[PDB]
């Protein structure tokens, strides 16, 4: 039902990252961290994927 | 099922942001975003839940 997608890219110091977009074209989230492996940026998305429908957010 | 929590914080701009941690410690996502409202912050988590879960991956 959503309008979304993640994208994995490299980052300025040819680290795998990636960030969600929305249909519209704004970022909804990003890895926050970089890494030297394709594989360990897409493990993030399953992670937060795995986590994030059920985390709560919490003020700091 | 999961082990994991959502943080809103104040960037080096004052500005809302958030990431998402597991219980080991490890940065699984960040709001990618960065605005004045600590509102957005959490809008972009709810945001994420509502997207994430259900978005694919694309390697770029």
């Amino acid at each position: 039902m959503n309008k979304a997608h993640f994208e994995v890219f490299v980052d300025a110091a040819d680290k795998y990252r990636w960030r969600l977009v929305h249909d519209n074209g704004n970022i909804l989230a990003d890895s926050g961290e970089g890494y030297a492996s394709k594989q360990k940026a897409k493990q993030g998305i399953e992670s937060v994927k795995r986590n994030a429908p059920d985390a709560d957010v919490i003020e700091a």
